[PDB]
């Protein structure tokens, strides 16, 4: 059903989202300028029609530069491109939601984004710094009011600034808080969370599917394993015995195996790569399919261990990882 030329899956609001997209986060200090723009351009030439980014990644202007150039030359129309932006923790005050989205539209130099999501359920001290802390290093938190923040996101869709609304790093409770909100206008159509063979999100996936919420697997390849924030407790996902074994069977890499695993179960994948060859490799997942037995053996690889714990904020009231899901 899913092909390189056509792999968009339905969202509950009547829109659709390409099942594979290009992630664009890259460590600022160790990433050449223009690398994100080049990659987005290569991704689009390869066949990607979905790009995942965020203002705090500090390269949203490069993302816009690439999309606009590809539109300019006629490689794609704006409508063929799906861009997802994110609302960071220091911008959850209702009055700041729209101005924050507008800044991103100005950075991208686009009239709207296809998907705008609350980046994390935790609210931080409003200001310039994206990581608020006093002289003692104590993180400056802000009282979260997801319901209020959501109503402001809704107003943004009403103004035509965004086609779909969603969330990221939200547990069942935080999702319910919105899904049961009195007078809910636009339900979240997506929840972007860590998801791969080592963290399959079995219960959260069921919950979301139950409410017609599509899951977007971030860090679908198990992260770049940067110790600054990545829990390296688990061995490299792409070095996994079974994943590499199955790869040989289909003459595919473990990366292609894990990506295929998620899209075959209806989970959107947004693998990040700024490497010409790997960008292409990750897209070649429509010419084969895993058997029901292999799908089961891969799912059986789950360890219930996150590569992204965000432990520095485990004391925040809205930390999403205490609950079982
Ligand atoms: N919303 C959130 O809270 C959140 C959190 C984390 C990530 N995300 C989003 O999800 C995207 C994906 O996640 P992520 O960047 O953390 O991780 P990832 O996509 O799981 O892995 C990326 C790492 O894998 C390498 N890689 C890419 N393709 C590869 C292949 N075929 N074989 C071997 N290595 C490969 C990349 O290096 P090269 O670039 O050199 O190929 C990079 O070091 C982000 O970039 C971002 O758009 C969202």
């Amino acid at each position: 059903d899913l092909s390189a030329a056509s792999h968009r899956i339905p969202l509950s609001d009547g829109n659709s989202i390409p099942i594979i997209g290009l992630g664009t986060y890259s460590e600022p200090k160790s990433t050449p300028k223009g690398a994100c723009a080049t990659s987005v351009k290569v991704a689009i030439d390869t066949g990607y029609r979905h790009i995942d980014g965020a203002y705090i990644y500090q390269n949203e202007h490069e993302v816009g530069e690439a999309i606009r150039e590809k539109i300019a030359e006629g490689k794609v129309r704006r409508e063929d491109i799906f861009y997802c932006g994110k609302l960071w923790a220091t911008n959850h005050v209702p009055e700041m939601v729209r101005p924050t989205l507008e800044r991103t539209l100005r950075v991208l130099q686009l009239d709207y984004v296809d998907l705008y999501i609350i980046e994390v359920p935790m609210a931080f001290k409003p200001g310039d710094e994206i990581y608020p802390r006093d002289e003692n290093g104590k993180w400056l938190y802000h009282k979260s009011n997801l319901c209020a923040t959501w109503e402001a996101m809704e107003a943004c869709k009403d103004a035509g600034l965004v086609k779909s609304l969603g969330v990221s790093n939200f547990n069942r409770r935080q999702l319910e808080l919105i899904l049961n909100k009195p007078g809910l206008k636009h339900k979240p159509v997506s929840n972007q969370v860590e998801c791969h063979p080592y963290f399959t999100q079995p219960k959260l996936l069921k919950f979301c599917q139950q409410h017609d919420i599509v899951i977007t697997a971030y860090s679908p390849l198990g992260t770049s394993r940067n110790p600054i924030w990545v829990n390296v407790s688990s061995p490299p996902l792409l070095k996994d015995a079974l994943l590499n074994s199955l790869g040989k069977r289909y003459n595919k890499t473990a990366a292609q195996i894990v990506l295929r695993f998620n899209i075959q179960r209806g989970v959107v994948v947004i693998p990040k790569s700024f490497n010409l060859e790997r960008i292409k490799e990750n897209f070649q997942i429509f010419d084969f399919s895993l058997t029901e037995e292999e799908m089961k053996d891969i799912e059986a690889l789950n360890k219930n261990v996150r590569f992204v714990e965000l432990l520095m904020w485990r004391d925040h009231p809205e930390y999403p990882f205490h609950d079982e899901y």
